[PDB]
């Protein structure tokens, strides 16, 4: 319907109220700055639509606004983790640290859904955000993994999942090793 | 110093997507043309400072929104009101009352809140709304009096404040024909 | 089809003219005489009702157009001035709207350039329409687009005549507001 | 005493390649492997501490800098191939450090180029290195300059090491992960 223009243009003001907020929050370490890019996507109606389709068309989806802060140590993902809960324009709701409890995808990043206020002309809303916080090698494991599923349509074979599982192994045993060296600077 | 003024900087990074957000309410079309917000120097600071003793000043951060009609600038002044994260402090019309250099602007010093990480702190900013010869007048009368240090003839400013009564008139008579649509 | 292609072309180009833009102007920060620059790939849709007096050909100029709208008049040609002493873009039409306006009060100096751009397969020479400006010009012009837009082709005369008479003045405003900054 | 102009240069013909490199992801809208490119004037003061080597007052290759990051190690050489197919830059040196890398275990695909930039006054022939690398080799780049930095190009023995034994398992890591993308 068209009630889904206004509704979803208070989400996409969210994302850019918080490009500022991540903007600033790296600003503050202007010393050194662990959140390197940021991608926020709004989703695209239909795909909550189709996920809803698993339910009755409802407020409670919290990806309709999302962001990837991908940090470049593990170590920096707390950081900005415990950052955020000493900001009170956003309260975090939940939070689920797939990292050292990861899927059986291997699959590793630490998820938070916000509520989260925007100001507007008439008056204030609180939308819902949930965000990602990823190392390097988490943010392409998972971009990966979602693309082959898209062309496979769900159908992947065995070996090709546990392909992906030791690449999950490395890409963290690496983030790993990776973090013991800045430890010894 | 330098965190100080740091915090100014933030607080105008964040005003840029509150007037980004004002004009997609319009996108049924937008006022808000071009945006430009300086952020006074350590310098200008102290040499302005220099009337009393050594931040009590509201221009530290200052942001012009250039709109395209004379309605349209009370319009975002009407919309700042209905915002909750900013109260404005002070209005300083002078369109209606201009200055005897013939300047036309809307300025209003705000108090804003800019969420860090320790807590939150209070800083105030001035908002200079103009049209589009608003910010050519003052613009070009700043590029004069900074060649010539303040030392500006009679005739030449009488020209400018000749430039700027018939520059409103322009801006009075452009909105009277979107009236007309 | 085939549109898809050629379309392209039309954008990279402007993409190409952008930096040749912010380099001229970098040339002059000792002042620069372009404030904004805005590029507008044509549309689809447009394309046809201005190719529906002809048949569904690239003669039309102005699919890539660009607008520079400078501080005065004088700063104009300038800017023709700099853009003739180009060696990768070579005029092709003048028109100066300047001095010999239309009937509509429309000020503005277009001219239309071929311009090469270097891609993968090999380059291709594509027109484009850049319209100098000086501030109230551009204004001008989005204004009254804007009151035809509306209103369909049908405006009255006493709204043109406003029209006419707005135009008037903003010339001698901008040409009272040149002669200022001589004195300097 | 000029040095502004000949500098100056250097960044006018980053402002093109970042077009090219724009245009050159446009023609793949079909798939894109430049994810991000950053453009690097090297530092007044950087030219004459790697000038360090010869005498100081332009033979330095990499005063303007592009990287190029793609997403695997295939995308690197669909980017040479796209480079070699073009005219308005000349390969004049090509280093792959891919297959050949160093002791340290740095890992890229290095090449200088030679383009022309068409300015106002006339138009001139500058270098400029670009750096293809993947996701990793980009991360591990710039962790060991952040390391060398801080400890004074005085590192020792096992941080060496353990950045080569970092450095294998990356390179790796991107050829485990490219052939996933083969299956499919």
């Amino acid at each position: 319907m068209e009630d889904w223009k206004n509704e979803l243009l208070v989400y996409k003001f969210a994302l850019d109220a918080l490009d500022t907020k991540f903007s600033i929050i790296s600003q503050e370490y202007n010393g050194h700055n662990p959140i390197e890019h940021t991608k926020s996507r709004v989703k695209s109606f239909e795909s909550i639509v189709n996920k809803l389709m698993r339910k009755g068309c409802k407020e409670h989806i919290h990806d309709i606004a999302g962001v990837r802060i991908i940090c470049s140590f593990i170590s920096d993902i707390y950081n900005v983790v415990n950052v955020l809960k000493q900001h009170e324009d956003l309260r975090i709701v939940k939070v689920k640290d797939y990292i050292q409890t990861p899927k059986p995808n291997g699959y590793r990043s630490l998820h938070l859904i916000i509520e989260m206020p925007v100001n507007l002309t008439n008056r204030v809303e609180y939308v819902k955000a949930e965000i990602q916080i990823r190392t390097i090698a988490m943010d392409f494991w998972a971009s990966l993994e979602h693309k082959i599923y898209y062309k496979l349509n769900n159908d992947v074979p065995k070996q090709l999942t546990d392909e992906l599982k030791e690449a999950a192994e490395i890409a963290h045993y690496l983030d790993e090793k990776m973090l013991g060296i800045k430890k010894e600077v």
